[PDB]
């Protein structure tokens, strides 16, 4: 196995690629690459040239057009040694898309061809230097059969083109942009194309090309609409416009990923740009808006400065994530938004952050970096951006990010550097702050206050700690971002003052204990604590159950009113898991259901908020109440909550479901909000009278003229198992079964299913005329659903469902290991079960472990799941 890399190991390169001119005579059995390289040493004068490859076929090596005769080829490279310091290098090898299972380099996607070059893709395509700090001008021609393939596009612009005997034609890119080859994006076939142009605010003409299937253009308009959107929004927010002549992105059926930022030529999975509303749901139109707006805002956060080494992808990453949530969040709902955001950071970093792959944004060790593009690099990377944002205030965080432009414009940058923008322009410093990028795990930040009414003075005494993780042994107070707000009885916001000063409402958490202080506090408060989560750690506070009601129906901030229900929920969920241990049914108090039921009758709350209040947490977000995690109980706990609010909220439920009806279909927030309020009744309403229950939900998905509605019936007809069930699922299949994209909806449906035979179930569709294991959606959609969002039956106790995945990844880790990585997560949190399923989970992993061939994706996982 490979040995890991380190990010103190990092050491500039000993030669440098100015210029890069690429010939592919393109055949999906044999592709022959011809790489021009104008090359430079920066090293020592008797350094050798090392170049990175991996199952190439080398034809030939020549320097200044004179063959080489000196140089090897070893594991993953050829190294060429005594070079002059200037010289023209060219290589001419093979390699065959068509073998090209992994989908890593240049491969085949349906007829088509296309690449997927980051992390390190490009070294499957060419020898070369294939490190992000190396910057290149490109120049690339594309020669291939006319009739196959009669689109062929690369980044930039078309500079030449021509026609061939035997039916073959040619047509040559520039890319004036110096960039690293990890952005470089080659693509052939026929397709259907949307054509459109945008503006830029300085008058620039961009033509917009959006690439599809043949028969596909009826589900692009809104990936195209979206697109401006996104190029708008960047000019409004960062003052930023696009730098090319043309912008063109291709959807495509195989892609192990959602998207690609290559430079002027994205790829797409088509599950983030295909849409119509009979095959996507109000989500999948969200999704598309923030992947198409996260891909495009990389332009400039990725691609004008890009990555150094790949340990700082979190520069890019965490900072264009929050760039695509500020995007999704100052065009849609921003409560909803913070609140989906708080759930995945929540419910699926924080439980990362306390597994064997933990990691600080900035990792220190990476063995296979496929594996790291990771909710930790992403999510609480954006969440660092976020408290850098929230420390600064939007004026100086502009100013920092235009400071960080003007410094490494056409560079590739380092964490540090970004931060040292932020600090410089703003002159906050950010010293202690950066322990963010190298420390590992979710601080616990516990609170205890006091309400001295002798000197009307409220006291909170924080602290904070980090629980060690299994990559460090030792860790340090961090820059906590506290933001808080007062309430006086009637609800009204308390001033935050002391010693006759005002203070700022985000506290500066930075010790290991301290107190703040707060007078000209007339009243006891009820203090709103961590307000928009503004750090990413978890909250220890002993709430009363009426302080957090009284939040739910006075806090200011929507967040805030969703936050303290989900600490009132929390309570109830504990209480009842051991309760389910122990035997015992459901106990809540009524003043609980009461609190929901106040929520639903509320005619002042948005609705928006509403359907997010009367959303329960998900099964994963509810594990991570819990030390040891037991995945049955949760999974009977939550639907037992779910039939409990079900009967006593009835009558409400069905008033404000039938009050939301809206006849008109629309991809509009308002529209979107209401009809998502009017769904999370109807998940509850599914578990009501069962003929009564019955009946609604077959007529919703009969009725509905949207895939949102329809959806949400089948998914409560499988959630409460209905009479109708079997029969909406095989329409549905009827109807869907020649849609991919479309029975991946349903694929995770009978994957997450509460059925006793749901393996089984899934065991059989391996079978479907819908499904394949050459697909990554049909994969993630089927076995990686069941895996990882139905813990409850993949813990089976008889251990069934490990065995299953070990199936799955047997063949995976021969045919696709970054997929194969994606599933075996599930198995990496062993230790938070019981001895009973750590003894079957170990030995799965011990069975992976001894696998001919083992990925080096695999490896790194296992390896740390073993320890
Ligand atoms: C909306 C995005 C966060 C979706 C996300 N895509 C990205 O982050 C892209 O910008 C990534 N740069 C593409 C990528 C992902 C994984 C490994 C190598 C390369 C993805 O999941 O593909
Ligand atoms: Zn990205």
């Amino acid at each position: 196995q490979p040995q890991a890399k380190y990010r103190h190991d990092y050491r500039a390169p000993d030669y440098q690629i100015t210029d890069i001119d690429l010939t592919f005579d393109l055949d999906a059995q044999k592709t022959v690459v011809t790489a021009v390289s104008q090359a430079v040493r920066h090293g020592a004068s008797d350094a050798p040239l090392r170049l990175n490859g991996e199952d190439l076929k080398l034809v030939s090596v020549h320097i200044n057009d004179e063959p080489w005769t000196a140089w090897k080829e070893e594991e993953g490279a050829l190294v060429i040694s005594n070079l002059p310091e200037r010289f023209t290098l060219k290589i001419i090898n093979e390699i065959s898309p068509a073998a090209n299972t992994a989908l890593e380099g240049l491969y085949q996607s349906g007829d088509a061809l296309c690449t997927q070059c980051e992390a390190e893709g490009f070294r499957h395509i060419t020898y070369y230097l294939d490190r992000p700090d190396v910057l290149a001008r490109f120049t690339t021609k594309i020669i291939a059969d006319k009739i196959k393939y009669p689109f062929l596009l690369s980044n930039g612009n078309r500079v030449a083109q021509g026609e061939l005997e035997n039916g073959r034609h040619w047509v040559q890119w520039q890319d004036p942009f110096p960039k690293p080859c990890y952005l470089f994006a080659l693509v052939a076939g026929d397709f259907d194309v949307l054509r459109d142009t945008f503006t830029t605010r300085s008058g620039r003409e961009v033509a917009l090309e959006l690439y599809v299937d043949r028969g596909n253009l009826d589900r692009a308009p809104w990936a195209m609409t979206s697109l401006k959107n996104s190029m708008k929004w960047d000019e409004e927010r960062f003052g930023l416009e696009y730098d090319l002549d043309i912008y063109m992105i291709v959807a495509v059926d195989f892609f192990n990923m959602g998207a690609m930022e290559n430079k002027g030529l994205n790829i797409f999975n088509s599950k983030y740009v295909l849409a119509r509303t009979d095959t996507a749901t109000d989500k999948d139109y969200l999704d598309i808006e923030r992947v198409i707006g996260h891909e495009y805002f990389h332009n400039w956060t990725g691609n004008r400065v890009t990555c150094r080494d790949w340990f700082q992808l979190s520069l890019k990453e965490g900072l264009t994530v929050f760039r695509d949530q500020e995007f999704s969040s100052d065009l849609g709902s921003r409560a909803v938004n913070r609140i989906n955001n708080v759930r995945t950071m929540r419910g699926l970093q924080f439980a990362e952050d306390a597994s064997p792959m933990a990691h600080p944004i900035r990792p220190d060790m990476v063995i296979e970096m496929n594996n790291f593009y990771t909710l930790t690099v992403y999510e609480k990377g954006a969440e660092v951006i976020r408290m850098i944002h929230t420390l600064l205030g939007e004026e100086n965080f502009q100013k920092g990010m235009q400071l960080y432009f003007e410094r490494h414009d056409g560079s590739a940058a380092t964490c540090d550097d970004f931060v040292q923008a932020m600090e410089d322009a703003s002159n906050v410093d950010l010293s202690h702050f950066r322990r963010w990028y190298s420390q590992s795990g979710t601080p616990i930040v516990t609170v205890k206050d006091d309400y001295n009414p002798e000197t009307e003075q409220y006291t909170l005494t924080i602290s904070q700690r980090t629980p060690a993780t299994p990559d460090q042994a030792e860790k340090q107070p961090l820059h906590i971002p506290f933001a808080i707000e007062l309430y006086d009885n009637e609800g009204k916001v308390i001033p935050l003052q002391k010693g006759g000063h005002p203070v700022n409402s985000v506290l500066n958490v930075t010790q290991a204990e301290q107190t703040f202080v707060f007078d000209n506090v007339y009243f006891q408060p009820v203090p709103a604590l961590l307000c928009e989560f503004s750090a990413p750690v978890k909250l220890e506070y002993k709430w009363s159950d009426q302080q957090l009601t009284f939040l739910m129906r006075h806090a200011r901030n929507d967040f805030s009113r969703w936050d303290a229900a989900q600490s009132l929920l929390a309570t109830y969920i504990k209480l009842n898991v051991a309760r389910h241990q122990q035997g015992q049914p459901l106990s809540l108090p009524v003043h609980v259901a009461d609190a929901f039921r106040a929520v639903l009758l509320d005619e002042k709350i948005d609705p928006a908020l509403a359907a997010e209040i009367l959303t329960l947490p998900s099964v994963n977000e509810m594990a991570e109440l819990f030390d040891i995690i037991d995945p049955i109980a949760i999974a009977e706990v939550r639907e037992a909550l779910t039939r409990t609010l079900a009967t006593e909220l009835a009558d409400e439920l069905l008033a404000i479901y039938n009050a939301n009806y809206q006849s008109e279909y629309r991809v509009e927030h308002e529209d979107i909000a209401k009809r998502t309020l009017r769904n999370a009744c109807l998940r509850f309403l599914a578990f009501g009278e069962t003929h009564l229950a019955d009946v609604l939900v077959s007529k919703q998905f009969h009725e509905a003229n949207n895939m949102t509605d329809a959806l949400a019936a089948l998914s409560a007809a499988v959630a409460a198992q209905l009479p109708c069930r079997d029969a909406l699922m095989q329409e549905y299949d009827d109807k869907w079964h020649q849609n991919g994209l479309v029975m991946d909806k349903w694929f995770i449906l009978q994957a997450t299913s509460p059925a006793a035979n749901v393996l089984e179930t899934v065991r059989g569709l391996l079978q479907h005329r819908s499904f394949t294991m050459s697909n990554p959606n049909r994969i993630r959609s089927l076995i990686g659903a069941f895996a990882g969002s139905n813990p409850a039956a993949f813990h089976a106790e008889d251990g069934s469902g490990y065995l299953f995945l070990v199936e799955m990844l047997t063949d995976l880790n021969s045919r696709n290991p970054q997929v194969a990585s994606r599933l075996i997560e599930p198995l990496i949190r062993l230790k938070r079960y019981d001895a009973k399923r750590q003894e079957k989970m170990r030995a799965a992993l011990e069975q992976l472990k001894g696998l001919e061939n083992l990925s080096g994706d695999l490896y790194e996982k296992i390896t740390k799941a073993l320890a």
